[PDB]
């Protein structure tokens, strides 16, 4: 399947593509201020996430530092990256379909829209200026706004039982940003589209 990912942004961004345990893909390549990079994911991909970092610097051998979502400071991500990362999340080809959201549950660094390409469904979207507004208590110094769970390590906010409900926290995230996941029990907004859809995900889209 094919993901093109366009930074809308004035800013340079480093996206980040990754299941966890490899890159899909080269899993990371810089984006000045209106480039697009094309990406291949493999059918049947489960897990993977798409994002974007900031403040980066990287050396010859692809090793260095980002002040949000690095990936243990490779330019090529092989593993997912710290927050605070809005993440574009999807599944591909589980049992005849593809499953798509975005998630502020790593917290928010830069603004996003996640849609098809082809037919069959809808695209999703958090462009709201959850920075600007970010609770005192949740501002990174790095840059964004971090989630609950990173910064008070409670049961409560990382769901760790699985049993956590609504928080001020989450609620701030949910009311920014009404179709993005706030925290690990939201009622899901994840869209189905038919198996082997192609997508675009757009860093700064408004
Ligand atoms: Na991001
Ligand atoms: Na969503
Ligand atoms: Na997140
Ligand atoms: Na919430
Ligand atoms: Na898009």
């Amino acid at each position: 399947a094919t993901f093109e990912i366009v930074n809308r942004c004035s800013y340079t961004v480093w996206a980040a593509a990754s299941k966890g345990d490899a890159a899909l893909d080269a899993g990371g390549r810089q984006l000045n201020s209106g480039e697009s990079w094309t990406i291949n994911v493999e059918p049947g991909t489960n897990g993977g996430k798409i994002w974007a970092r900031t403040d980066c610097y990287f050396d010859d051998s692809g090793s260095g530092i980002c002040k949000t979502g690095d990936c243990g400071g490779l330019l090529r991500c092989k593993r997912f990256g710290r927050p605070p990362t809005t993440l574009a999340e999807f599944s591909l080809n589980q049992y005849g379909k593809d499953y798509i959201d975005i998630s502020n549950i790593k917290g928010f660094n830069v603004p996003m829209d996640f849609s098809p390409t082809t037919r069959g469904c809808r695209g999703v979207r958090c462009a709201a200026d959850i920075v600007g507004q970010c609770p005192a208590k949740l501002k990174a110094p790095g840059g964004g706004c971090n989630d609950a769970c990173t910064v008070f390590q409670t049961s409560e906010y990382c769901c760790t039982t699985g049993k956590c409900g609504p928080t001020e926290y989450s609620r701030f995230f949910k009311r920014l940003c009404p179709d993005a996941f706030s925290y690990v029990l939201d009622k899901p907004t994840t869209v189905t589209c038919p198996g082997s859809s192609n997508y675009r995900v757009t860093f700064c889209p408004t």
